[PDB]
RNA sequence: UGCUUCUGCU
RNA sequence: AGUAGUAACA
């Protein structure tokens, strides 16, 4: 049954008002938010209740752990991205008295002019947000709660009620009273929050590593970056190897070179990044890793003819065989990976007692620690089975877990057929291992938020918290400070909770008023942006040999998301480059088909869309220079660009095709 | 693998 | 204004 402090937290809710429910991690938020659930719709004929989470892993958890015990009387259903090609959300919703799914589902079928597909939010008479204090920006949860704010100051009526759930509002990088305090009433004013509800030991360590004395391997690759950019003739180049603000430069430099047609310049930067990328990857695990960064790099290319390929190809092949040979000598190992072993030797032996989450930033950091686990005698033979959890974030470095994968793993994890995950920030919030008793944070540099919320996974009594990161490092200093804001949270939440109500109301309606007006100033200043050029004056030019391929009037949009060109011509600059892509996630209309590459140079472009009976070519925009009239850019979006972009119309691209033929 | 929110950084 | 990561959607 529910404790005293889950009945005290919910008494707002179950009386109506809005609120945020703002306990602990792990002190049970979910079955609190169940039990509002059940005597809303017990209360009421016709309810209909909306449970809204920011992870796909986290449907599924919330269904299965709490609020399936709704089905004694009503229908509970649950929808994710890989489910939601199989109904129309509108149906689906509407034919359920509580739906759970990722935000991003119930926004998508806000917008949507598909009248099976589409609801309202006046469709729901209670929304609980989990991991409420996302509602902030331009996150979903907030593009959901500002159409909420833009109703309800219109003057609309039966919107729902709103229950947010969160350990932790944060001070949105506030370091004063005053500060923490106004950003605490922004979260309110953007969940229309009545009321802050709240009730009325773990061991935290600091792992400190030192800097490695000597790292031949990383000097070797700052030797080969300084070579390089000699090689290079410029002035002012940027000599900070191995830091985040040398990749920045050298991106930006990229960039500079593909918008001016600067091959040698651009093909150098290229590279550069790669180094720059080995020297963080060898900071973070292994010399081999970083090695391995490089050697695939490398190893890819072909022979050609450009004199700047070969020369920085040349140039590594006579540094090869001397990097491998350092990275495979355990007298430069990293002190990072000889701290996490004295932990995991410590708190894994007896073998299978601990359970542990090491968090760390990428997935491919994740899978590095993995094959470094297996590979370290001093910890085998002390049953540590381990493995990777991430999400379905996807780039060329690293693949993606799908729910499916994700599941499994958490699913092992949670009785001990696993004991130790290497995670990405998927599992910091919301995550219910009851036997997890440590948590370790390996080298981020994160807010408080994901700090509070990592540290939370370690849900058993004696569990404990390790900070694994560089001494006198940015790394402890904002370790400490966030511990600190932690502290000037709960000091801001008490104070709002303890403002009079008549200064409370006329604060809640001045954001909620400035939100809705600055919103509708915003999205003025995005359309003049994109109707400053006609489309036929725009032209996408090949980012990597510069030849002109298309017109901004060629493009067109797939759900707002995929730019196909719908030429019949453009089939002679691009050529299809790879087999068959396959998704693991099925959509409703379209499947990729194959790779596309420019005809010229063979850069990457984008994919085939298999849209029903009609193949077209989708276009990424980092692959192009769009030219204007006024300007050349590359692009890393095309949210902003200076053009409009009409809608594809399969049937009017189909009538036309057919008039051709 | 198309997309762009968030977080870190400048 | 970018950059890097990440996650979500498709
Ligand atoms: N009243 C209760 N009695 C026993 N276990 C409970 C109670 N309420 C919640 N739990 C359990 O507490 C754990 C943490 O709950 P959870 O909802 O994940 O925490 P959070 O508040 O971070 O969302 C879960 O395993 C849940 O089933
Ligand atoms: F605060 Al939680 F899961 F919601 F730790
Ligand atoms: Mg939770
Ligand atoms: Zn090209």
């Amino acid at each position: 049954s529910l404790h005293g402090y889950q009945l005290e937290a919910v008494a707002p809710a179950l009386r109506g008002r809005n609120s945020i429910v703002w306990l602990p991690t792990g002190a049970g938020k979910t079955r609190a938010a169940v039990h509002v659930c059940r005597r809303h719709l017990e209360g009421r004929r016709g309810g209909r209740v909306a449970v809204l989470v920011n992870k796909v892993h986290l449907v599924q958890q919330h269904l299965e752990k709490e609020f399936h015990v709704l089905r004694d009387a009503f229908k509970v259903t649950a929808v994710s991205g890989d489910s939601s090609h199989k109904c129309f959300f509108g149906q689906l919703a509407k034919g359920s008295d509580v739906v759970i799914c990722t935000a991003q589902i119930l926004q998508n079928a806000l917008l949507s002019g598909e009248e099976e597909a589409r609801v309202e939010l006046t469709d729901f008479s209670l929304l609980v947000i989990d991991e409420c204090h996302h509602t902030q920006k331009e996150a979903v949860y907030n593009k959901i709660m500002l159409s909420y704010l833009q109703k309800k100051l219109s003057g609309q009526r039966d919107l729902p009620q709103i229950l947010g759930l969160t350990a932790s509002p944060g001070t949105g990088g506030e370091t004063s009273f005053e500060g923490a305090v106004e950003h605490i009433l922004q979260i309110c004013a953007n969940l229309d929050t009545e009321v802050i509800a709240s009730a009325q030991q773990p061991t935290k360590q600091y792992d400190l590593c030192q800097e490695r004395e000597q790292d031949p391997f990383g000097q070797r690759l700052k030797k080969i970056m300084a070579q390089i950019q000699e090689h290079m003739e410029m002035p002012e180049l940027p000599q900070n190897f191995g830091t985040q603000v040398y990749e920045q430069r050298i991106v930006e430099l990229e960039n500079r070179a593909a918008e001016r047609f600067c091959r040698k310049t651009r093909v150098c930067a290229l590279h550069l990044r790669r180094y720059n990328d080995a020297l963080l990857i060898n900071d973070t695990v292994r010399m081999m890793d970083a090695f391995q960064c490089l050697q695939q790099f490398y190893a890819d290319k072909r022979d050609t003819k450009d004199p700047t390929e070969r020369f920085l190809a040349t140039t590594f092949e006579e540094n090869r065989a001397t990097l491998q040979a350092l990275a495979g000598d355990q007298r430069y190992e990293n002190p990072r990976l000889s701290k996490l072993e004295e932990i995991l030797q410590e708190h894994f032996q007896p073998p299978g007692s601990s359970r542990g989450i090491v968090f760390t930033k990428t997935r491919q950091s994740a899978h590095s620690l993995l094959s470094w686990l297996q590979d370290t005698a001093g910890l085998c033979g002390q049953h540590i089975r381990a493995a990777v959890l991430t999400g379905s974030g996807h780039s060329n470095q690293a693949k993606g877990m799908t729910q499916n994968e994700q599941q499994d793993v958490i699913t092992l994890f949670r009785y001990g057929e696993l004991n130790l995950l290497f995670s990405t920030s998927v599992a910091e919030e919301g995550l219910d291992i009851p036997e997890c008793n440590i948590v370790v944070r390996y080298g981020l540099m994160t807010n408080e938020i994901a700090m509070v919320q990592a540290q939370g996974r370690a849900r058993a009594q004696n569990s404990m918290y390790s900070v694994l990161a560089k001494a006198n490092s940015r790394e402890v200093y904002r370790e400490q400070l966030n511990e600190s804001l932690v502290g000037l949270m709960e000091r801001a939440i008490r104070a709002v909770q303890a403002m009079p109500e008549r200064k409370y109301r006329l604060k809640i309606v001045e954001l909620q008023r400035n939100a809705v007006l600055s919103w509708q100033v915003k999205e003025a200043r995005s359309s003049e942006r994109r109707q400053l050029h006609d489309p036929d004056d725009v032209y996408f030019h090949c980012v990597n040999c510069n030849v002109a391929v298309c017109r901004g009037s060629d493009i067109r949009t797939v759900e707002a998301m995929h730019h196909v060109n719908i030429n019949p011509n453009f089939r002679f600059y691009y050529t299809v480059s790879s087999g068959k892509i396959h998704f693991e996630r099925t959509f409703r209309d379209w499947e990729p088909g194959c790779r596309i590459v420019c005809s010229e140079c063979r850069q990457e472009w984008g994919m085939e869309m298999i849209y029903r009976n009609v193949t077209l070519p989708i276009l990424s925009i980092k692959n192009f220079v769009v030219v204007t009239p006024d300007e050349k850019k590359k692009y890393k979006k095309w949210s902003t660009v200076t053009f409009p972009i009409e809608e594809f119309s399969y049937l009017e691209y189909c009538s036309s095709t057919q008039d051709e033929s």
